[PDB]
């Protein structure tokens, strides 16, 4: 298909950007959806790593026209930081990447928000990136937030920051007895930059009409996972945005009926940073393991990973959500080395009722156990492996399996951190 | 195709309950996507009329079971006073409605937070339709919010209600200097209906995905029109949900690949309540003919609706943000005895540049003026009509021109209030 959209199955850090790196070769465009700069997303290329969080990640590739589309949640400081790192790495980001005049604006306030928030919650603390995330999306949906358009008028940019600011400043000080963010010190910081900002602007709906008109090859990038939604995932242990493939539509401008393909990226553990239900998290010595192997640790925040075993009633949530059309297995070399690797295929409910569908809001998960199916594992290093064959067989039935339980087909499998230890089973460019 | 959207291309009102209700005959199921009881649907059934706030418009057909999807903002008083007010009139509302465990609550906080901040804005007031629709898609967004599933534990819920009510009332009086809104009384109110809103609640993305599976056919509503849209819309002069089509995975649980056909209703001439940018704006005698003849008051709050002429260039945006299949052409009859209709092809620029495609945010729409095309009106009634036959060539011209200008067929035309006063070229359930 010639719209192809990749995601992450599970609750983020399944590893997009791997993905988007290595398949925008043949792409004109990439566009980020949703999110902002809580994403950590690592390219790596000939073992030259790269660690993107706005940005996306065809930024790389000169062929490729990077896109920040209206869905996501623009830090104009992250912004600057990101490409001054990039240029200096000899990576023309000015000419390579676009944005929407509807993204909206992060700034310095919305942090000392998630900060305030995130402590007021004490016990019960989400476990954010501390990045102004959902304050900036609640200013959004208020409609008193400001946007990347409000800076084509700096005067009337100006008076607009004075009252949201008068407005948080209040409350951070007299009802969190916060310190207050100043007004000229987020208005000279901004204008600063404000030019540089307004200088890609492009229409990204119009844009993206016209690619697909022509039969461009476009993709689009998620970010976080499928139960990090805020609609759909453990609310209210969540993300603000729409992880899930309907957010595609909303934060783009391009119409639903033109997704062709949407690749799901498949883990084959499970990890989780941030509170929230994980059925099956291990805590023992193979946890651990899974950890260190892996190297599981927040891209963004450096916090450690929560890690698991692969979880296929959570997956099979995500397939119906996102109409996944094929997974990525990701990670797989890290099982290297396991007498057994299990999988759970069923929720053993606080009730006593089996279930193979999983619950929605975070507190119905609360006393849900996994059942588990446990399979031989495999002592081969399959790193690096580009090919099925040099798949041992225990790998190979873990996959076939995995199928099954999930009705999905692996289009594609990662054995390793560089853009090319994988197999490529099926192109989602040619489906 | 089997899953067919019904959306309002323009600024809401456009008619999409007499459509709703027209096309249910053959749908197994109807979905609201987004939206609360902000929306204001009229169905017309042999001259008796019911109009429709947050419960769905195939609730009169008892082949149909409507859901009320996770996109939407439910309000529990809402909801019980349009039930009794259904029931009392023969429709068994309970046993054709379901809805979903992740709708947000519309609590009487809410309306105080938009009464408060709409006083706020004073001469900049977006003109809300006084629900606490924003408020409480803000609450959602901070995942601060209440939501149907978690009325599934009383005492936990009344425990959050407090913690929410609190912080809320802090700001009503301190700052807004407002009346505080008693936690006791919406505690007893809310309780009072739990038991009736918990027992219509199912698993909608799960459903969703099994009648899919079965071919089911399926209806989604749309509430507010496509310029309403949060993200593509006149901001901040809009609603805080997406009224795009993408808006239908969000709010529903269904995977976006999953669309088969968008109907986008269209008016045959404009109007729009609440401020906000309107280049075909008509403040002369036709406008007021317009208004009149078309009853133009807000099925809600009983506003007058500004009217203008169709504009194919707001309605070219509609076009591509939501994948239109096909239009739905309704209240033609309305222009019955015009000497002559025009509609706009294009917009001058302030700047002097003409063009045909929109700005975004409402400030981008400062100063341009519509570029129209003349057509000669007709004075035969067209009103009831149900055939082409029975259209004036005038009537017909102007439908071939909208098609030409668009790129869209016109597969459905409305003349009329009544649900069968309309000539359906093409069913959407068929294509
Ligand atoms: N060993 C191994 N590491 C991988 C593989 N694919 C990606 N990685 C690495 O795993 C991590 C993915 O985490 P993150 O970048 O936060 O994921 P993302 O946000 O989805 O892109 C990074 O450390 C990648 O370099 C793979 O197949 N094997
Ligand atoms: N004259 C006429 N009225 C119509 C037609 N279709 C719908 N209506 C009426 O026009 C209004 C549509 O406004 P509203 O119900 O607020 O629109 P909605 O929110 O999209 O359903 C109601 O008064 C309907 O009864 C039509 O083709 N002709
Ligand atoms: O409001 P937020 O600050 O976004 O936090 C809410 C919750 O979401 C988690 N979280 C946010 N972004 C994440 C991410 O990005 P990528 O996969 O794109 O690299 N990967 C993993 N977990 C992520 C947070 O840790 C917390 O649990
Ligand atoms: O936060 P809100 O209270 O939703 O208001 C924001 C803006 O949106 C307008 N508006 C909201 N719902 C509308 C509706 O519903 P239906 O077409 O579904 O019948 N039709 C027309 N205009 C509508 C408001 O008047 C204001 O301009
Ligand atoms: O890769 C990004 N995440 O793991 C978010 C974080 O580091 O908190
Ligand atoms: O039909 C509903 N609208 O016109 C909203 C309103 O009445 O304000
Ligand atoms: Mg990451
Ligand atoms: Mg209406």
């Amino acid at each position: 298909g010639n719209n192809v959209v990749v995601l992450g199955t599970q609750w983020g850090d399944e590893g997009q950007g791997k993905i988007v790196d290595l398949l925008t070769e043949r792409a004109k465009y990439v566009v980020r959806y949703q999110g902002g700069h809580n994403a950590g997303h690592t390219l790596v290329i000939n073992g030259e790593k790269t660690v993107l969080h706005l940005i996306p990640s065809g930024i790389l590739r000169e062929n490729v026209t990077s896109i920040i589309g209206n869905g996501v949640v623009l830090s104009p400081a992250a912004l600057m930081k990101e490409m001054k790192e990039l240029e200096d790495r000899g990576i023309p980001v000015r000419e390579r990447l676009l944005l929407s005049e509807a993204c909206p604006l992060i700034l310095d306030y919305h942090v000392a928000l998630d900060n305030a928030r995130e402590k007021a919650r004490g016990a019960k603390a989400i476990g954010t990136t501390g990045r102004g995330i959902g304050p900036a999306y609640e200013d959004k949906v208020a409609r008193r937030g400001l946007r990347v358009g409000d800076l084509f008028d700096k005067e009337t940019f100006a008076e607009k920051l004075k009252e949201v600011m008068e407005y948080h400043n209040f409350q951070l000080v007299n009802y969190y007895k916060a310190e207050a963010v100043d007004y000229q010190k987020v208005l000279d910081d901004t204008m600063a930059v404000a030019d540089i900002l307004t200088s890609m602007v492009v229409d990204v709906s119009d844009l993206l009409d016209q690619a697909r008109q022509r039969g461009d090859f476009v993709m689009f990038e998620g970010a976080q996972g499928t139960l990090l939604d805020i609609d759909h995932g453990t609310y209210p242990y969540v993300t603000s945005s729409n992880t899930t493939a309907g957010g595609v539509a909303t934060g783009s401008g391009l119409g639903p009926r033109y997704v062709d393909y949407v690749l799901g990226i498949l883990k084959a553990y499970s990890t989780r940073v941030g509170a929230g239900p994980f059925p099956t998290e291990l805590f023992d010595e193979t946890g651990e393991f899974l950890c260190k192997q892996g190297n599981e640790f927040g891209a963004t925040t450096g916090r450690r990973r929560r890690t698991g075993w692969l979880d296929t009633v959570a997956v099979r949530r995500a397939v119906q959500l996102n109409s996944l059309s094929g997974f990525c297995l990701t990670k797989l070399d890290v099982l290297d080395g396991l007498k057994e690797v299990k999988l759970c295929v069923a929720y053993r409910m606080p009730d006593g009722r089996e279930v193979t569908t999983t619950p929605l809001a975070a507190d119905d998960w609360k006393g849900v156990e996994p059942i588990y199916e446990t399979m031989p594992g495999w002592s081969e290093s399959t790193f690096g492996v580009k090919d099925r064959s040099g798949l041992p067989q225990a790998a190979l039935n873990y996959i076939k399996r995995i199928e099954e339980l999930t009705g999905v087909p692996i289009d594609i499998i990662s054995t390793g951190p560089d853009r090319t230890e994988t197999m490529i089973l099926r192109d989602p460019f040619d489906a």
